[PDB]
């Protein structure tokens, strides 16, 4: 796995967990960020997560 593939696969089991379900997701994008994950791969594993956001949503969080 690329360094990508596992930045995003970590950001998937987190946002699984049911006490993160329950955290806001302005919270989640700025953990997200903190683990070096940019706009589009934290936007790509909420998607992945069937949680989906829009690219806009998660740019007005971290701007
Ligand atoms: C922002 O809110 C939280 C952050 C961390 C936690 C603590 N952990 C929850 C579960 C959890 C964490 C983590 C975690 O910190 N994973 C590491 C990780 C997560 C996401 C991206 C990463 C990127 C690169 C390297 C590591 C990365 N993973 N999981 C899923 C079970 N293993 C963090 C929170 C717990 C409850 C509610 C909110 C939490
Ligand atoms: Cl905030």
């Amino acid at each position: 796995h690329s360094e990508r593939e596992k930045r995003v696969s970590n950001a998937v089991e987190f946002l699984l967990d049911s006490r993160v379900r329950r955290t806001p997701t302005s919270s989640k994008v700025h953990f997200l960020k903190s683990k070096g994950l940019s706009a589009e791969e934290i936007c790509e594993a909420f998607t992945k997560v069937g949680q989906p956001k829009t690219l806009n949503e998660i740019k007005r969080i971290l701007s």
